C-alpha cells in the first residue's frame, strides 16, 4: 500500500521522528531510550532516498543514514541490512507533504521477514494532537496493540 500519486520531490527535507510502532519488543525497547533531534530526506543516486536520522543515545549526538532504494510503486522502497541479513519494503502510506508522513515497514527476505514497523513523521518535532490520534489509528489498523505504540523522546541537542 502506498500514497497514490505520490511526488517524491515534495517528500524531500527535514522531518522529525514523532512516532513508532513495532511488533519488535527489542526495538521498541531501545528506541525508547533515543531521544529522536531531526530526520532529513534527500534523493539518492539510484533514484530512492537517502533518509538521514540524528537522536541522541546516551547523551551522545549521533546520526545515521538508510539508503531507501526504488521498489516499484512510487513511494515503495527497499531497505537492504546485512547486519539483520534481511531485506524490508518501506512505504509512505499516507502523507500530505507538508504536515506528516505515515509510512510502513516490514521484512521481505531473511530473518528479518516478521518484522513489522509503523512510524510518524512529522514537518515539526511537536505535532498537533490530532496528527497523534491519526498516527495511533494508524498503527491499530496495521495490527499493532496500543501498548506497542510509542511517541518517541525528543531533544533540542544534536540540531
Amino acid at each position: 500500500s502506498v500514497q497514490p500519486n505520490f511526488q517524491q520531490d515534495k517528500f524531500l527535507g527535514r522531518w522529525f521522528s514523532a512516532g513508532l510502532a513495532s511488533n519488535s519488543s527489542w526495538l521498541r525497547e531501545k528506541a525508547a531510550a533515543l531521544s529522536m533531534a531531526k530526520s532529513v530526506v534527500a534523493p539518492a543516486t539510484d533514484g530512492g532516498l537517502n533518509l538521514t536520522s540524528t537522536f541522541l543515545r546516551k547523551n551522545q549526538c549521533e546520526t545515521r543514514t538508510m539508503l531507501l532504494q526504488p521498489a516499484g510503486s512510487l513511494g515503495s522502497y527497499s531497505y537492504r541490512s546485512p547486519h539483520w541479513g534481511s531485506t524490508y519494503s518501506v512505504s509512505v502510506v499516507e502523507t500530505d507533504y507538508d504536515q506528516y508522513a505515515l509510512l510502513y515497514s516490514q521484512g521481505s527476505k531473511g530473518p528479518g521477514e516478521d518484522f513489522r514497523m509503523a512510524t510518524l513523521y512529522s514537518r515539526t518535532q511537536t505535532p498537533r494532537a490530532e496528527l497523534k490520534e491519526k498516527f495511533t489509528a494508524f498503527c491499530k489498523a496495521q495490527g499493532f496493540t496500543e501498548d506497542t505504540i510509542v511517541f518517541l523522546p525528543q531533544t533540542d541537542k544534536c540540531m
